[PDB]
């Protein structure tokens, strides 16, 4: 499990300066959080800036960027038109 995407204590500013010069949107790194001891931040090139996400943890110690839950069945459906419903195959929802 190589982690060439991990850049340790790279400051937020330097991560932005590095990601700015990348050719593709989605170019990214993970780095230690600026403020939170033991936490990680994900930095991603998107168009003409760089977005930062906190790498969230739950009580079981799992890692995630947002909790994927929906307010309506329709919302669930709309999501899985473009994100697979299967955990092992590529299967998108399509109108019957
Ligand atoms: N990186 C991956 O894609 C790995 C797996 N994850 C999935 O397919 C995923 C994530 C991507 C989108 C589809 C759903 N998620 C899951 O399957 C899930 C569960 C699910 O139903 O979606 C993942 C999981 C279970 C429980 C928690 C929970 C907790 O630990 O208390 C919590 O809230 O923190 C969290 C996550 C189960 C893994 C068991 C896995 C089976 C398993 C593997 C190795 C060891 C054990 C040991 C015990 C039980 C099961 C396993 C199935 N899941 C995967 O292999
Ligand atoms: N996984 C995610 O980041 C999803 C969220 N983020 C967003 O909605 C985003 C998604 C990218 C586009 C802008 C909006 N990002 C942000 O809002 C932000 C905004 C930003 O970039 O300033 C994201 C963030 C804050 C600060 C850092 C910082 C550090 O960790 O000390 C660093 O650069 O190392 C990094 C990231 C804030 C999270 C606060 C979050 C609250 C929070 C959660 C857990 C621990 C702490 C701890 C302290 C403060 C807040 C939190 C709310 N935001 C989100 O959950
Ligand atoms: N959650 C995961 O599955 C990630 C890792 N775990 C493993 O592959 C596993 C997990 C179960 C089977 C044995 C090997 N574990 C390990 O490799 C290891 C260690 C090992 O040989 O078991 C994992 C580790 C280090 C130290 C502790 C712990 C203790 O020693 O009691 C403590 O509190 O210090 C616990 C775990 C090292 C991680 C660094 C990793 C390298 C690393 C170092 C520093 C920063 C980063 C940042 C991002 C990714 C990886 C790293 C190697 N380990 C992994 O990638
Ligand atoms: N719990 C502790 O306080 C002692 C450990 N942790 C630290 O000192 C810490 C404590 C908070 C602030 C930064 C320094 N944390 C860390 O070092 C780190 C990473 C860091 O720089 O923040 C800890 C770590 C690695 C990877 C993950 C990873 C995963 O499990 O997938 C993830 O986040 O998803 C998570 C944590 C690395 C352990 C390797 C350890 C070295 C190591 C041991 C055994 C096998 C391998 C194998 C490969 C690389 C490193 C190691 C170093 N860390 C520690 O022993
Ligand atoms: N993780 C916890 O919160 C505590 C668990 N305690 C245990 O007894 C354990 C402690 C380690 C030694 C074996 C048994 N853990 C487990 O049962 C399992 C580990 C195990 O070997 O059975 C634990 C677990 C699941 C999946 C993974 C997986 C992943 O997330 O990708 C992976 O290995 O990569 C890792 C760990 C969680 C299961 C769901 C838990 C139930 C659950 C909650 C929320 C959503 C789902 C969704 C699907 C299935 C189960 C759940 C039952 N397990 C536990 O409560």
């Amino acid at each position: 499990k190589p982690h060439p995407w991990f850049f340790g204590k790279i400051p937020r500013a330097k991560a932005e300066e590095m990601l700015s010069k990348q050719r593709h949107d989605g170019a990214f790194l993970i780095r230690e959080s600026e403020s939170a001891p033991g936490d990680f931040s994900l930095s991603v090139k998107f168009g003409n800036d760089v977005q930062h996400f906190k790498v969230l943890r739950d009580g079981a110690g799992k890692y995630f960027l947002w909790v994927v839950k929906f307010n309506s069945l329709n919302e669930l459906v709309d999501y899985h038109r473009s994100t697979s419903v299967s955990r092992n195959q590529q299967i998108f929802l399509r109108d019957i």
